C-alpha cells in the first residue's frame, strides 16, 4: 500500500467509516465469518474502496494459506518438485471457495483494487487438482488482470504463473473436428446436434513419453485414482498438464448426470485463463501463444453469450461475457469481436441482445442477470472506443435500440437502466450522435424521466433502502441516487451543444419544479445529487442569462440564496462548484446584491474550518483550484472583493481557536518509562508498525491548513483580493495559523509549509515591510523562551538528563514549532539568492534595534543541537543509528550543515525499514528536529556573513558599522563554540563544527563546479579574534592523534565517514588543514577594497584580502617546521601521514610560497566602533553638547583629529571640562590599533620571508627524494609544490631536473616505485617550457639511460609506463617541423617573430629504441600499453614505421590487453589509441596527400586575397602535422599568396586561391598491384579476434550488480557483457576501416582463418558469411532476457553499418567530381561480390522452407541490409563519407541490383513461403520494403557510440599530444622561404604590370 502521506491520511479516516463493517466481520468465530461472508452477496452503495476491507483479505488469506498447507498445494517456487496432486476434500472446498467466491463480489464491487496482496496464496492454490478451487482463482486472477490492463502486483512477470494460466487457456479446445460436422464448437456440447468427439473421451498424454489410459479406464477410476497413477509415471514437473487433461478426459468420459458439471467447470476456468492471458501478455505474444494454437476463440465466445437461450449455463454466459470485456480493452480484437458478434448490421446478435434485454426489463420474468447487462454496456462502451466502430454502432441503430430501453417507465431494475444511461452519455460525443439522440425525441423523455424519478422517490419513502455499513448523505436506495445521477450527468452533456434549444426544451417541462424537490430536499438525495442539480443551474444560467427570471419564478434561486449554508457538504465536487454557483446568481445586478448581502461570500470560507470538509478538498489541486476560482469571481465582479477580503480575514482569524491538543507525539517505552536508549546495547522491543510516524495529515489542523494555504497559495497568483488582506489583516493575526503551539516533528515537511512559502514568498516581493519584523520577532521570542534548554550543561544531553519527565514532552514541542519557523525564515527572507537592497536594509534595521540577542541565541541552538545529536548517538545501538538517520528530508539535499556521521555505507543503498520501537520512533523525531535545527541555523549563519557584499551597494556609515557589527557578533559566536568543548570524546562533534566553519565562511560555487570562495571580512575578524590560532592548537592537537594510530593503510580507502576514532580524527583533520588552504590563496578568497574603505586613522592602505594571507602563512609555516621537527615527516620511511592529509600539507607549500605583491608591516584590527567617523568618538561627543553631523564633519575635515587641549570653535567651556574629564588618558583607544603576534614572534611579511628562507636553505627540496618513493600516488603535487618553491626563490630548476636525473642512473632497477615515482617527476618538469629549453643535455642523457637500461622484458613493470611518458613528451617536440630560416632577403617588414628552438633526438636513437619497442612480449598493465600505442602513434607518421609496427605482432599483444580489461573504466583510452595507431597504419602517402588537398581547398572556400595564413595553419594545425612536408607542397601549387606590399616586402598574410597559378604541372598514377600486394594482417587479426569473440557469451548478463540491478543499470547498460564490449569495439574499430580506407577492403575480401599465401589472395567469403550467417547464429530467442535483445541489436546494427561501409566508396580528393558517374572496376567488384553472397544466402535460405524456419531471423536482417544499401544509410554512418559522393552509392548500388537480377530474387522468396508460419507476416513485410526502396531510389534517378572520419581523428590525436594549434606557425617560414621571391614577386610585379602596360 504505497500511499502518499496525504492519501495515507484520508484512507485511515476513510476506514474509520467502516468500523463497524469490521467488527461485524473480525468479531466472529470462523464458521460464522463465513456465514456473514455468505451474505454480502449485492452491494446496495457505491463502489466501496479495497483499503477499509483489507482486514478482511487478511483474516481470508490467513485462513486459506493455513489450507493450503495441509494439502501441502503450497508451492515454493525454485522447487520444481511440483505440489503432489492430491484432491482437496469434499467439506474443504466449501470451506475454501465461500472465500473465493466472495473474493469476486468483493473485487467487482470494489475501487482501488491495486491493494489486494493475496496474489500469493493464489499460485499456491492453482497448483490443486480440483478445478473449482482453480475456477474460483482465476476468475479472480482474471479481475485483477484487468484492473492492470486498465491502469496502465509482480506477479504478472512469474513465467510459471504465465506458464498455467497458457496452459489451462490453452485447454480443451474450442472446436477441432468430428467424422459428421464441422468442429464441434463447445456450444455444440448443450445441444443434442453432435456427439461430443471421442478424441476428448479419452486420455493420451505425453511429457520420449507416452501414456495412454483410453476410455473404459477413465470411467472405473476415480479422479483421484487417476490423479495418483499418472503422476507416478510422469516426472513431476508434467504433473499439473495431466492433471488437467485426465481431468478434461475424465469429465468427457462419460454422459453423466454429473460429468456435464465437471466440464462446464472446466470450459468456464478456460475462458477465464484466457481473459487473465489477454490482459497480462502482449497483444503479439496473445496472438502467437493462445490463438495459434486455438484460432476458434472468437468464434465460440460471441456464441455462448445469448440471453435468448436458456440452456447454456448462466455462470458460462456471464464468464465468457466477462472475457470479452478484457480481451475489448484492445482495439485491435475489438473489430472483430464486432464482426463476430454482428455489430455493423442493425440485425445482428448485438442488437437482438438488446432487444431481449428491453423485453425482459418490460416484464420483469425473473430473467434479469443485471451483471449480464451491465457488462454487455461495458463491452459496447469498449468497441465504442475505436473511432471506426463508434461510426460503425452508431450508424446500425445503437441510439434507436438503446433509447428503447431507458424510456420504459416504472422500472425497478435501475441497475441496467443506470448503466445504458451512462453507456449513451459516453456514445454520444459527436454532433451526429447528438441530433440523432435529440431528433428521436431523446431529451424530452430523458427530462420527463427525471423529472418522473425525482417525483415517486419523493412521493414513495417506503422504498428507501439506504446502505447500513458505510457514511452516506442520502436516504434513497443508491440504485435510484444512481439512476438519477445517470440522467443528470446525460441532461449536462446534452447541455454543451445548442443549449439555446435544450434550455428552451427544459423550460416547457416539470424539470425545474423536480429540481427545487432536490434541493429541498437534501437529506433524501444526498450530496452527489445537489452537485448535479447546481451544475444544471449554474450552466443554464451562464449559457443564458435571460432565463434568470424564469429560474427565479420557480423558486430556484430564491432557495439556492436562502439556504446557501444548507447545502454545502463534504463533497469534493460540490464544493468545486460553490465558486461557478456564485458566478451565476452575480450575473443579475440583484442576485449580486442579494450575494453580497446575506454573506453568499462568507459561506464560501467558512466551511473551511472543519475537518471534514477540508479533507475532502484535499490540499492539492482540486484545493489549489477552488482559490483560483475565487479570484475569478473577484475579477468578473470587482465590487465582491471587499467581502472576499472581510471573509477571509474573518477566517485567518477564527482558525487559532479551532486547535486542540489532539494527539501526543512521543511515547514512554512500556517497560523502563523513558522516551530515549541509554546504551548502546539495551534490547530491542522490534513491533510492527510504521518505522516513520505520521501526525500531520491525520490531525484536525493538519487537513484545514493543508487545504487552506493550498487556497491562498491558488488566491495569491498575481494581484487580487488577496494582494488587500494586509491591507485589513495584521501580521500577528496571519502567523498564528502557521506557527501552531504543539506541531508534530513533520510539520516543516508539510504542504502548509510548502504552500505559505509561496504566500509568504508573495507577499513579500509586493509588502516587504509586513511579516519580516514579526517573523523575526516571532524567532527570537521562540528562541528566548528555550533559555532552560540552549542554556544547559554541554557535558550531557539535556533530553538524556530526564528521560520520563514532561520536559522531554514540553521541550520537543517547542523545537518543533522552532523548526517550522527557520524553515520559514531561510525560504522567504534570509536566501542567499533572494537578498535584496531592501531586506539588507531590513536586516540591518532589525539588529540596530532589537540588539544582537538572536546571533548569541542561534549559536546556541546550533552548538546544543550538535551535542545532543552526539550524547544521543553514543546511547543507541548502531542499528538505530543507521534506522534513524534523518538526512533522507524532502528538499534537502544534504551538501552543507550538520555533517552526517554514517555506520554502513550510503552508497550501498537504504537501510531504514528492518526495524521499529517507541524508542526507535522517539529518536527519529528527535534526530530529525535536531537536523533542521543545525541546518537552518547554518544557512542563517552564511547570510548574515554575507549581507551587503552580495550586492555590493554603496553603503552610508551607519549601514557600515551595522554590517561590520553583526560580522563581529557572528564570529565571536563561531569562536566561543570551538573554544568551549574538548577534542577528547567530542571528535563528532568537532567534525560538526569544523564544516559548520567551512560553511558559514564561504560563499557558493557560482558555477557548476567552481568552489566555494572565502568571505575575506569575516574571516579577517577571524583571524583579529585569534580564529586561526585555535585551528593550529586544534591541528597540532589532532597531528599526534592521527600518528597514534595502528592502521593508517586501511584509512586512504574510505568513501563514507563512519563514527570510528581513525576516520574521524582524519575528517578534522583535512577540515581544518583545508579551510587553512582556502584563507592562503587568493583565488579562493573574496577580493574586498583596500582597509581606507574603513579607517583613515592608518599608515599604509593595503588590500585586505592579500594582507590577510602573510599572517596566516606565517603561522601555518612555523607549525609545519615545528612539525618536521617532532620526527613525523620528512623523514622515516613508515609514511606516518595518509595521502589525504600529505595532498593538503602539498597544497599548504605551494600557497606558502606563493608571493603576493604586498609588504605589511602591521595589521591592523577591524572593529565597528571605530570605523571612521569613529562612533567610539561620535557617540562620545553625543555624550556632551551634540555637534550633530558637524562633529562628522569635524573629524572629516580634521583628519580623525581629537581636539587637543582646548576648545576652539566648538565645545562649550561647560562642553569642554568634561570632554576632559572624560577622554581617559588612553587616547590609543579611539584609533585602530595594530594586531598582535600570533605563535610566532611576528606574523609580518618580514618574518614570512626568513622562515621561508629557513625552510628553502634546509634542503627540504634536497629531502624530496626522501619522501616521494613512498607516495607515488601524488607526483604531481611533488611537482607544482617544488617548482612553486624554486620560481619563488629563483633557482636554475634544471640543476633540480639534473639532480632527480643522477639519482635515476643510480636506482637500482630492483626498487621498481622509486624508479616509477622519480621518472614521473622527472616527466612532469620536462612539460613546462620554461626548463624544455634548458633541458637538451638532460634530454640527451635520458635517451642514452633509456637506450643502454631499458628492456623489452619491462614492458609490465609500474616505470615502463612513466620512461615511455618522459620519452613521449621529449619525442612530441622533437618531431615537430624543422623550422626553416627566412633567405634572400624575404622582406615582409614587421619582425617575424622566432619561435623556441626544440631538442632534435638524434635519428639512430629513435631507431633504436623502436626497435627495441616493437620487440616487446606479452603485456599484462594497462599503462604499458596505454603508453606504447602513444609512443608508437609518432612512429607510425612514417610508412617505413608502419609496416615495421605492423609486421611487429605488437598489434595482437596489445589487443589481447584491449580484451582483458574490458571491465576496467579507462579502457576507452586505451580503445581509442588503439583505433588512431590502426588508422595510422593504412594510411599510405597517396591517401595523405589527397586528404591535404582536399582539406586545404576546403578551407579556402568558407563561404561567409583571403584566408590569413596564420588562420590556416592554426585551424588545420592536425592536417600540417600528420605531414608538414606534403601540406606545403600542396600548398604551394595553388595559394600563389597576393598582397606583396606596396614595396614588395610583403605586409600580410592573406593568400590567393590563385586556381590555375603555377600552371597546372601534374604527374600520373595507377596504383594496383599495391593494394592488391598489401596483405598488412591487421584485418586478419581483427577478424580472428572478432570470430573468436562470437563464441563466448555476448549475449548473457555478467553475473550480477549488486546495488542497481534493477535500477540504473537496467538494461541501459548493454556493454557490461565484457566480450560484448569488446565486440562492440571490434566492430566499431571494422567499420572506420572499412568505410575509410581503400586497402582496408581487400583484406576483409580476401579474409582467411588460415592466413596462407596467394599472390592476389582469391576473394574468400569468411568473412562475408560470418557476419550474414554465424555473427547473429546465437539462438537463444525464448524468453524475454531484455539485455540479451538489446546486446542482439546493437550487434547487428553494428553488422549492417559494416557491410555498408564495406560497399561505400571512400571519401578523396573527387570532391566536386561527384558529377562523375563512372564507378571503379574495383568497387564494382566488391559490390558484385557481396550481393551475390546475399543472393546466394538467400537463395538458401527460401527453398526447403524447414530450412527457412530456421533462418527467419537472418532474413529479416538481409533485407534491412538491401533497404540500407540502396538508401545508403546505416546506423551510426554518415559521419564519415562525403555527402557530395553519395550520389553514386545509392544510383550505382541500385543499377546493380537490379542488374544483378535482385528486385525479381526477393519475389521469388516470396512466392515460397507457406503464410500459415506466423513469421511470414514479418518476412513478407520486409521484403516488400526493400522492394519499395528499390523502386523508389530507381526513379529520382530516372546510443553510445561515436564513429569519426579521418581528419577528424588527425585532429583527435594532434589533441592528444599538441596542445597547442600554434605549433604549426612554425613552418610559416617555409612557405615564406618557398612561394613569395618566384610566386608574389613575380606574378604581382607581372599582373599589375602587364594589365597597367595593356594601356
Amino acid at each position: 500500500v504505497l500511499f502518499t502521506r496525504c492519501e495515507k491520511a484520508r484512507k485511515e479516516k476513510l476506514a474509520a467509516g467502516y468500523k463497524p463493517l469490521v467488527d461485524y466481520l473480525i468479531d466472529c468465530d470462523t464458521p460464522t465469518f463465513l456465514e456473514r461472508i455468505e451474505a454480502i452477496q449485492e452491494w446496495d452503495r457505491s463502489r466501496d474502496d479495497l483499503y477499509v476491507w483489507i482486514p478482511i483479505l487478511d483474516r481470508m488469506d490467513g485462513l486459506l494459506l493455513k489450507v493450503a498447507e495441509k494439502y501441502k498445494y503450497k508451492q515454493d517456487p525454485k522447487k520444481e518438485c511440483e505440489v503432489k496432486l492430491v484432491e482437496m476434500e469434499a467439506h474443504d472446498v466449501d470451506y475454501c471457495l465461500k472465500m473465493l467466491k466472495f473474493t469476486r463480489r468483493l473485487l467487482l464491487n470494489t475501487e482501488n483494487r491495486f491493494v489486494y496482496s493475496s496474489g500469493d496464496v493464489l499460485m499456491y492454490l492453482l497448483n490443486c487438482p480440483n478445478f473449482t478451487i482453480k475456477l474460483a482463482v482465476m476468475r479472480i486472477l482474471a479481475i485483477l488482470g484487468e484492473r492492470f490492463v486498465i491502469a496502465r502486483h509482480n506477479i504478472f512477470g512469474d513465467h510459471n504463473l504465465r506458464k498455467k494460466t497458457l496452459k489451462l487457456a490453452l485447454s480443451l479446445s474450442s472446436s477441432v473436428m468430428d467424422e459428421d460436422g464441422e468442429h464441434f464448437s463447445l456450444v455444440d456440447l448443450y445441444f443434442d446436434k453432435k456427439k461430443v468427439p471421442q478424441k476428448w473421451r479419452k486420455l493420451r498424454f505425453t511429457h520420449i513419453k507416452k501414456v495412454t489410459m483410453t476410455t473404459q479406464e477413465l470411467c472405473e477410476h476415480s479422479l483421484q485414482q487417476i490423479f495418483d497413477k499418472g503422476m507416478a509415471l510422469l516426472p513431476a514437473e508434467s504433473w499439473f498438464d495431466f492433471s488437467i487433461k485426465a481431468s478434461v478426459a475424465k469429465a468427457f468420459s462419460d454422459d453423466s448426470g454429473e460429468n456435464i458439471d465437471l466440464r462446464n467447470i472446466i470450459i468456464e476456468t478456460k475462458l477465464n485463463a484466457i481473459a487473465f492471458v489477454n490482459t497480462i501478455f502482449s497483444p503479439p505474444q496473445v496472438s502467437s501463444k493462445l490463438f495459434e494454437l486455438d484460432p476458434y476463440a472468437f468464434n465460440s465466445l460471441t456464441d455462448l453469450i445469448s440471453l435468448s437461450e436458456t440452456k447454456i449455463p448462466k455462470e458460462l454466459r456471464t464468464d465468457a461475457l466477462f472475457t470479452l470485456e478484457c480481451i475489448s480493452l484492445k482495439h485491435v480484437w475489438c473489430s472483430d469481436i464486432i464482426r463476430n458478434l454482428g455489430g455493423n448490421i442493425s440485425h445482428g446478435l448485438l442488437f437482438q441482445i438488446l432487444r431481449y434485454i428491453a423485453k425482459t426489463l418490460r416484464e420483469a420474468t425473473d430473467e434479469i442477470d443485471e451483471e449480464y447487462n451491465v457488462r454487455f454496456f461495458y463491452l459496447i462502451s469498449n468497441l465504442a472506443d475505436v473511432k471506426p466502430l463508434h461510426e460503425s454502432l452508431f450508424a446500425a441503430g445503437l441510439i434507436p435500440t438503446l433509447l428503447e430501453i431507458v424510456s420504459i417507465r416504472n422500472c425497478p431494475y435501475k441497475r441496467t437502466l443506470a448503466s445504458a444511461t451512462h453507456l449513451l452519455e459516453t456514445f454520444i460525443d459527436n454532433s451526429e450522435t447528438t441530433t440523432e439522440f435529440i431528433e428521436n425525441d431523446g431529451f424530452t423523455m430523458l427530462i420527463t424521466s427525471v423529472a418522473n424519478e425525482i417525483d415517486f422517490t419523493l412521493a414513495h419513502p417506503e422504498t428507501w433502502q439506504p446502505p447500513k455499513y458505510s457514511v452516506v448523505y442520502y436516504s434513497i436506495s443508491f440504485r435510484e441516487l444512481a439512476y438519477i445521477r445517470s440522467l443528470l450527468k446525460l441532461v449536462l452533456k446534452l447541455l454543451s451543444t445548442d443549449s439555446g434549444d435544450r434550455i428552451r426544451n427544459l423550460i416547457d417541462s416539470p424539470i425545474l419544479v423536480s429540481l427545487k424537490k432536490i434541493l429541498e430536499n437534501k437529506l433524501v438525495f444526498g450530496l452527489t445529487l445537489i452537485t448535479y442539480t447546481l451544475d444544471v443551474v449554474q450552466k443554464v444560467i451562464n449559457s443564458e442569462p435571460t432565463i434568470y427570471p424564469v429560474l427565479v419564478e420557480a423558486g430556484l434561486i430564491p432557495y439556492v440564496i436562502d439556504n446557501f449554508p444548507k447545502l454545502i457538504g463534504p463533497s469534493a465536487e460540490l464544493l468545486s462548484l460553490l465558486p461557478d454557483v456564485v458566478s451565476a446568481i452575480c450575473l443579475n445586478p440583484e442576485g449580486l446584491k442579494q450575494v453580497k448581502e446575506k454573506g453568499l461570500i462568507n459561506n464560501l470560507f467558512d466551511f473551511l474550518l472543519d475537518a471534514d470538509h477540508a479533507r475532502i478538498l484535499t490540499g492539492g489541486d482540486r484545493s489549489t483550484e477552488y482559490g483560483t476560482d475565487i479570484d475569478e469571481l473577484a475579477r468578473h465582479y470587482p465590487d465582491l472583493k471587499a467581502n472576499i477580503v472581510e471573509a477571509l480575514c474573518n477566517v485567518i482569524r477564527k482558525m487559532p481557536s479551532t486547535f486542540r491538543n489532539e494527539r501526543e507525539f512521543l511515547f514512554t517505552s512500556p517497560k523502563d518509562q523513558k522516551y530515549f536508549f541509554h546504551r548502546k546495547n539495551e534490547e530491542i522491543l522490534t513491533d510492527k508498525e510504521e518505522h516513520e510516524p505520521a501526525y500531520w495529515e491525520l490531525l484536525d489542523k493538519g487537513t484545514m491548513l493543508d487545504t487552506f494555504t493550498s487556497v491562498l497559495f491558488g488566491m495569491s497568483l498575481g494581484n487580487g483580493s488577496f494582494s488587500q488582506v494586509p491591507q485589513h489583516l495584521e501580521a500577528r493575526d496571519f502567523l498564528a495559523i502557521i506557527f501552531m503551539e504543539n506541531p508534530p516533528y513533520e510539520y516543516f515537511t508539510s504542504v502548509a509549509i510548502s504552500n505559505v512559502t509561496e504566500v509568504l514568498q508573495y507577499l513579500d516581493e509586493k509588502y516587504e515591510d509586513y511579516a519580516f519584523m514579526d517573523v523575526m520577532k516571532v524567532l527570537n521570542d521562540q528562541l528566548e523562551n528555550l533559555n532552560d534548554f540552549l542554556n544547559s550543561p554541554n557535558d550531557r544531553s539535556f533530553f538524556l538528563e530526564r528521560d520520563g519527565e514532561n520536559s522531554v514532552r514540553s521541550c520537543h514541542s517547542k523545537l518543533c514549532r522552532l523548526a517550522a519557523i527557520l524553515n520559514i525564515v531561510t525560504n522567504v527572507y534570509i536566501d542567499l539568492t533572494t537578498l535584496s537592497c531592501k531586506r539588507i536594509m531590513q536586516i540591518y534595521s532589525y539588529f540596530d534595534k532589537r540588539g544582537f540577542s538572536l546571533i548569541k541565541n542561534l549559536k546556541l541552538l546550533f552548538q546544543k543541537c550538535a551535542l545532543e545529536e552526539m550524547y544521543i548517538r553514543q546511547h543507541m545501538p548502531d542499528s538505530v543509528i543507521t534506522e534513524t538517520m534523518p538526512l533522507p528530508i524532502v528538499d534537502v539535499s544534504g551538501d552543507g550543515p550538520p555533517l552526517q556521521i554514517y555506520i554502513d555505507d550510503p552508497k550501498k543503498g537504504d537501510q531504514k525499514g528492518k526495524i521499529t520501537s517507541v524508542k526507535t520512533r522517539n529518536t527519529l523525531q528527535m534526530r530529525t528536529i535536531l537536523y533542521t535545527l543545525q541546518s537552518n541555523t547554518a544557512i542563517l549563519f552564511r547570510c548574515f556573513l554575507r549581507l551587503s557584499h552580495s550586492r555590493n551597494m554603496d553603503l552610508e556609515h551607519k549601514d557600515l558599522t551595522t554590517e561590520v557589527h553583526i560580522f563581529e557578533n557572528v564570529v565571536e559566536n563561531v569562536i566561543e563554540m570551538l573554544k568551549a568543548t574538548e577534542l577528547e570524546g567530542h571528535l563528532p562533534y568537532i567534525l560538526v563544527l569544523l564544516n559548520f566553519n567551512t560553511f558559514v565562511f564561504t560563499i557558493p560555487k557560482a558555477s557548476p563546479n567552481s568552489t566555494e570562495i572565502l568571505q575575506t571580512i569575516p574571516a579577517y575578524i577571524f583571524y583579529q579574534k585569534g580564529g586561526y590560532l585555535l585551528y593550529l592548537h586544534i591541528i597540532r592537537d589532532l597531528f599526534t592523534r592521527m600518528t597514534k594510530i595502528k592502521d593508517l593503510s586501511s584509512l586512504d580507502n574510505i568513501n563514507y565517514i563512519d563514527e570510528s576514532n581513525g576516520i574521524l580524527t582524519l575528517s578534522c583533520l583535512i577540515n581544518a588543514l583545508t579551510f587553512y588552504n582556502k584563507s592562503m590563496q587568493t583565488e579562493t578568497m573574496e577580493n574586498v577594497q583596500s582597509i581606507g574603505k574603513y579607517y583613515v586613522s592608518i599608515d599604509d592602505d593595503y588590500n585586505i584580502m592579500k594582507a590577510l594571507t602573510v599572517p596566516i602563512k606565517v603561522m601555518a609555516l612555523a607549525m609545519i617546521l615545528d612539525l618536521d621537527k617532532s620526527d613525523s615527516l620528512f623523514k622515516t620511511q613508515s609514511r606516518n601521514v595518509p595521502y589525504s592529509v600529505f595532498k593538503q600539507l602539498l597544497s599548504m607549500l605551494k600557497n606558502i610560497f606563493t608571493n603576493v605583491n604586498i609588504y605589511t608591516k602591521e595589521l591592523y584590527e577591524l572593529h565597528w566602533d571605530l570605523i571612521f567617523p569613529p562612533i567610539k568618538k561620535i557617540s562620545l561627543f553625543e555624550q556632551v553638547g551634540i555637534p550633530g553631523d558637524v562633529a562628522a564633519n569635524y573629524l572629516t575635515d580634521t583628519g580623525d583629529d581629537l581636539p587637543a587641549d582646548n576648545s576652539i570653535g566648538l565645545f562649550s567651556p561647560e562642553q569642554w571640562e568634561k570632554y576632559k574629564k572624560l577622554i581617559g588618558e588612553d587616547k590609543s583607544i579611539y584609533y585602530p590599533q595594530p594586531m598582535q603576534a600570533q605563535y610566532y614572534k611576528g606574523c609580518s611579511s618580514k618574518e614570512l620571508d626568513e622562515l621561508r628562507d629557513t625552510f628553502f636553505n634546509d634542503g627540504l627540496p634536497s629531502r624530496i627524494f626522501t619522501v616521494l618513493p613512498f607516495y607515488p600516488k601524488l607526483v604531481n603535487a611533488f611537482a607544482k609544490t617544488l617548482l612553486q618553491i624554486f620560481t619563488k626563490y629563483d633557482e636554475p630548476t634544471e640543476v633540480f631536473a639534473g639532480r632527480i636525473l643522477d639519482r635515476i642512473l643510480e636506482t637500482d632497477l630492483d626498487d621498481p616505485a622509486t624508479l616509477s615515482s622519480l621518472i614521473h617527476l622527472f616527466g612532469i618538469f620536462l612539460n613546462e617550457k620554461y626548463i624544455y629549453q634548458k633541458a637538451s643535455h638532460l634530454m640527451q642523457r635520458f635517451i642514452e639511460y633509456l637506450e643502454k637500461s631499458l628492456k623489452p622484458e619491462h614492458v609490465n613493470t609500474p616505470w615502463f609506463s612513466k620512461a615511455l611518458y618522459v620519452y613521449e613528451i621529449i619525442l612530441a617536440k622533437s618531431e615537430l617541423p624543422h623550422l626553416e630560416e627566412l633567405s634572400k632577403d624575404v622582406l615582409l617588414r614587421y619582425p617575424l617573430l622566432s619561435m623556441a628552438k626544440v631538442f632534435r633526438i638524434p635519428d639512430p636513437m629513435k631507431q633504436k629504441l623502436f626497435d627495441i619497442l616493437i620487440r616487446v612480449s606479452d603485456i599484462s598493465n594497462f599503462y604499458s600499453a596505454l603508453a606504447t600505442s602513444r609512443i608508437l602513434i609518432f612512429y607510425s607518421r612514417d610508412e617505413l614505421y608502419a609496416n615495421n609496427i605492423a609486421r611487429s605482432g605488437i598489434l595482437s599483444r596489445l589487443l589481447k590487453v584491449i580484451g582483458s580489461f574490458q571491465k576496467l573504466d579507462k579502457i576507452n583510452f586505451l580503445e581509442s589509441s588503439f583505433l588512431l595507431l590502426t588508422r595510422r597504419c593504412f594510411e599510405t602517402t597517396e591517401n595523405v596527400d589527397a586528404l591535404i588537398r582536399a582539406e586545404i581547398n576546403r578551407s579556402f572556400t568558407a563561404r561567409p586575397a583571403v584566408r590569413e595564413l596564420t588562420t590556416i595553419l592554426e585551424e588545420k594545425a592536425h592536417v600540417v602535422m600528420r605531414s608538414p612536408s606534403q601540406f606545403i607542397d600542396v600548398l604551394c601549387e595553388t595559394a600563389r599568396f597576393h598582397e606583396f606590399d606596396d614595396q614588395g616586402a610583403l605586409v600580410d598574410y592573406s593568400l590567393k586561391r590563385f586556381l590555375g597559378e603555377k600552371d597546372k604541372n601534374t604527374q600520373a598514377s595507377s596504383t594496383e598491384k599495391s593494394d592488391i600486394y598489401e596483405r598488412t594482417g591487421i584485418m586478419h587479426l581483427l577478424l580472428s579476434q572478432l570470430m573468436a569473440a562470437s563464441e563466448k557469451d555476448w549475449l548473457s548478463e555478467p553475473a550480477n550488480s549488486s546495488d542497481l540491478p534493477e535500477n540504473k543499470k537496467a538494461q541501459l547498460d548493454p556493454s557490461r557483457n565484457p566480450v560484448c564490449a569488446y565486440m562492440i569495439f571490434l566492430l566499431k574499430l571494422l567499420v572506420e576501416l572499412v568505410s575509410s580506407y581503400n586497402q582496408c577492403k581487400f583484406e576483409f575480401l580476401t579474409f582467411s582463418r588460415r592466413n596462407t599465401y596467394a599472390e592476389r589472395p582469391r576473394p574468400r567469403t569468411t568473412a562475408i558469411n560470418f557476419f550474414l550467417y554465424r555473427l547473429l547464429d546465437k539462438p537463444v530467442g525464448t524468453d524475454h532476457d531484455k539485455h540479451e535483445a538489446k546486446r542482439r541489436e546493437v550487434i547487428g546494427m553494428l553488422a549492417r553499418s559494416v557491410i555498408i561501409g564495406f560497399l561505400a566508396t571512400v571519401q578523396d580528393d573527387r570532391t566536386t567530381k561527384t558529377d562523375v558517374k563512372l564507378a571503379d572496376p574495383h568497387m564494382n567488384f566488391i559490390r558484385k561480390f557481396a550481393i551475390e553472397a546475399i543472393i546466394k544466402a538467400i537463395r538458401n535460405a527460401t527453398s526447403s522452407s524447414k530450412l527457412l524456419e530456421s533462418n527467419h531471423l537472418k532474413l529479416d536482417m538481409w533485407f534491412r541490409i538491401i533497404t540500407s544499401m540502396v538508401y545508403v544509410q546505416a546506423p551510426y554512418l554518415r559521419q564519415l563519407l562525403d555527402s557530395n559522393k553519395v550520389e553514386a552509392d545509392q544510383y550505382q548500388l541500385c543499377k546493380l541490383v537490379i542488374d544483378l537480377g535482385l528486385p525479381s530474387v526477393i519475389t521469388e522468396a516470396m512466392a515460397s513461403i507457406d503464410l500459415n508460419y506466423p513469421f511470414s507476416k514479418k518476412i513478407f513485410n520486409v521484403a516488400v520494403e526493400a522492394l519499395n526502396t528499390i523502386s523508389s531510389t530507381r526513379n529520382n534517378f530516372s546510443d553510445g557510440i561515436i564513429l569519426k572520419s579521418t581528419v577528424s581523428r588527425w585532429k583527435d590525436i594532434f589533441d592528444m599530444f599538441y596542445d597547442s594549434k600554434t605549433y604549426a606557425n612554425c613552418i610559416i617560414p617555409t612557405v615564406i622561404n618557398r612561394l613569395y621571391k618566384v610566386s608574389l614577386a613575380l606574378q604581382k610585379d607581372l599582373e599589375n604590370k602587364r594589365e597597367q602596360e595593356k594601356l
